């Protein structure tokens, strides 16, 4: 069905993406960064989104710059895949938990970009990981796809968890709104 | 479908309302109220009601008796629609974002009245709608309804925003506990 | 010169921009909103572009609607005109005083939208329009331009003086950085 | 070039003061208080104003009547100089620092006297100035020349530092707003 | 035009510099520290100098070492190229951002060293790169400049955006010093 | 006796404005606000000046530009009529209350422009009249007028019987200051 292609190439960065809407939950990411994969493997199991990312940056540097052109170049591909938006449910909202996290996402896909960000991680990376990116993907994939996006913490200890969580349950809202209304 | 209707005048007003449980989103509201209008008009576009208001009130004083009796007549006719509450979901959860703004609408067609609201609306004028009398809308609205809801403000700051937005909320909050389980 | 052409139809609203970034100060808007058309003719004067917004909307409810699709013209606008983006400034930072008023405006056109808008109104209206509309002004064609946005307020007591400081430091920094730099 | 002259004569005191925009950096200032004197050089210096005072004054009494007067005097001068305050950028911000000192001056050729005045200097006097006075100066001389004027300390210790930047800070702000714009 | 040569050479590093005050923005550091060549290459890229970098030292004990030794070379490469240093405006001023983030940098080619540093970098580690270090090298660099130079934060989250817009208003800063002025 | 005529044209407004400081107490204000014209027909009859004021603004807009150039035309109007300023009081002093209210005028014609203004208005607007516009009609009047005034709330509740009593307070301190006194 409805399938997001995109191949971005900046100075830093190259970028090749493939979002199919309607999957069966395809996971094949390989960004250079092991953390974002695994959290990207989780979008496409938890919203049956079928997910082809393909990287290769700055990694030496940061993980900043790649982290950032991979999520610009999603919300992109989610855009083409979207069309004109006719009859899809439009809204999401699902809390998700795991074990002592829960995290709560509603979003919207409304045209106009704004992430509310409510998540206090504790630590300062997870694997290899800067904790910040995780702010910084969300706000990126948001600002292309037109997508308000709230991201609401309403318990959680540990790190991986939480951040596993939300992307748990961004992806069960995503679906929600991405799937058609029966209008 | 499900239709209820109502007239009712006072010394006050004059109110007339049709609404159709099972419609497809028709916005006819003509209160004198641009503002109310509009957000009538949001909830037979979002929860796929078919909404007709015509009134006439004491606009030259206050909103007050218009919004009220408005609120009122509305009740009584979704509460003469749902008839026997045959197999329906009768509970109703939604939460909803528009921008900044991010409103939690809990409801259950109960037969005993109660508005938990909290809503802090920054602002006292939406064009020249008194910003008081949007809880006294739920509140009217409820106690004809035998409705039990909880408005829950967890974000916002602009006022337009917040309103509407709660209005979007309880829409498919009162979709989704009007429609069929299958029970 | 750089010129940039919006047409726009909604539901809501019925609105044309025409914007030239080598202007000669010339301000020529009517959208049926007095405060914003005084505040985009500061634009005009102080940033030598010359400005030409027509606009018909829901005035009758509320400003808002008609202010929010003024402002993602205005960024559209902004965007074709720049064009390639070729040997410009790209940064823009003014601070600017009207009496006891004193606006910081720093910017960067960077393709990524974001507004720091730190300004306290101490009025809910200067004349009919709501205060509130200032930061969606501002949001809202940040959103579209593609502009990093920082509004800071150092100094004001006057609700109009405060909002005219800002039209003044905002255009004076858009000149700065929409100009050649001598690459 | 421009010039203003003002010769006035008080009880108090006999003031006579040439100003030229245009000038080159011609220091020539005698006014009874020796550190004025050495602020009106760092005024023509770094401005590039050719400043000329010549005062006599109650010096025996205090520092006081001649400070006022020769800043009405420079304000007065200043206003003749500009005339019709044609093709002036009109506007002018600068922050200059000294060592641990920095100042920021923003300032507007308005026709309007204001000034704010956000500057704690820790020490009662600077040889033999009065420390009070700095204010008084700026105060006397925004009057006279309809000048908007805001000095907001930033940081520093040492009273010399915060009064030479203030006045460093003060001129490459002014010649900003003296000089012509291509329009 | 002005070029200012440097080899350094330590019982820790051996670094060599070139930088050339009037250049066209060419970058070229290898210093075994990818994120000072990034910084580097934004130096390069926003002031329009062309810096050449080369350095080995103890980057297996500390990166401190390294650090610092490029920069007190970096400082003096400026110091030579500098000259007697006629008719250049001297004070550079500028604000800019990059996303949340907003960094203010006054400096004076003074011959007097200062550094006032007011950056609070919320993380411990960008990259691989201790972010204590970035207060050392402009402190190093500062020593041999001969410069004054204050680093305000006025807002940032990300630690990356927070040291890039630094350099990228650092830059910007030291370019309009070192230009020259129409005296 | 003692006259003072003012044309004034800008861009925004038309105001003509008569004064005779020895009059009989002749109201005959039309400004375009009711309010305003209703204060100074308190501040003919209340100082015994004869008050003439017609002007046309862009009150579509504000009610701001036309009481700023009123204010300013009262104050060059003012100053003219005062001519050489010999044999009079100068210094005026009154306490006036309007019920529960209680203001302070104490003013001095003293050439030079200050306002101490220390009256807090619990509500944004009397009528149509923006509450903050009393503060910059006095301190635009003081501007051209070259006036030494101070107001001081000792005591007030309603707005009305404020701004009245404020302006009762300032016409018989004018009048006492104009006066002559047995020289
Ligand atoms: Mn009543
Ligand atoms: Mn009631
Ligand atoms: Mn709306
Ligand atoms: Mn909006
Ligand atoms: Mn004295
Ligand atoms: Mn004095
Ligand atoms: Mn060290
Ligand atoms: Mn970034
Ligand atoms: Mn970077
Ligand atoms: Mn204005
Ligand atoms: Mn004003
Ligand atoms: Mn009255």
């Amino acid at each position: 069905g409805r399938i997001g292609e995109v191949k971005r190439v900046t100075k830093e960065t190259n970028v090749s993406v493939k979002i199919n809407l309607d999957g069966t939950g395809v996971a094949d990411s390989s960004s250079g960064i092991p953390f974002l994969d695994h959290m990207l493997d989780q979008l496409a199991s938890h919203g049956l989104f079928d997910v082809h990312v393909r990287a290769t940056g700055d990694v030496h540097i940061d993980d900043h710059h790649t982290n950032e052109d991979i999520a610009l170049a999603i919300g992109t591909a989610l855009l083409k895949a979207l069309g004109e938006r006719k009859g899809i449910n439009r809204f999401g909202d699902f809390t998700a938990p795991l074990d002592e996290a829960l995290i709560h996402v509603s979003l919207d896909l409304s045209g106009r970009p704004y992430l509310g960000y409510n998540l206090e991680i504790p630590t300062q990376r997870v694997g290899t990981y800067d904790t910040q990116l995780v702010e910084h993907f969300f706000q990126s994939l948001v600002n292309t796809s037109g997508m308000t996006l709230h991201i609401r913490q309403l318990a959680g200890e540990n790190s991986h968890h939480i951040i596993e969580a939300t992307f748990k349950a961004f992806a069960r809202a995503l679906r929600q709104a991405t799937e058609t209304d029966p209008r």
